[PDB]
């Protein structure tokens, strides 16, 4: 029952998100953990995400803790 971070209130882009806009749901798909918690932090997503909305990869500029590919910045 991994929970990942899912945006729970409804929030758009370019707005810096922290803790409070943070709640660890256990949800499908697992989308993006909290392992990168103390590096999201003040991270500003590109596609407008709705209440409870899964935090997706596709919502990421740049990725902290994402070596998956995007490990330039």
């Amino acid at each position: 029952n991994k929970a990942s971070v899912v945006a729970n209130q409804l929030i758009p882009i370019n707005t810096a998100l922290t803790l409070i806009m943070m709640k660890a749901e256990v949800v499908t798909p697992m989308g993006i953990p909290a392992e990168e918690i103390p590096n999201l932090v003040g991270m500003q997503v590109n596609r407008a995400v709705p209440l409870g909305t899964t935090l997706m990869p596709d919502m990421v500029k740049n990725y902290e803790d994402g070596t998956t590919s995007p490990g330039l910045k």
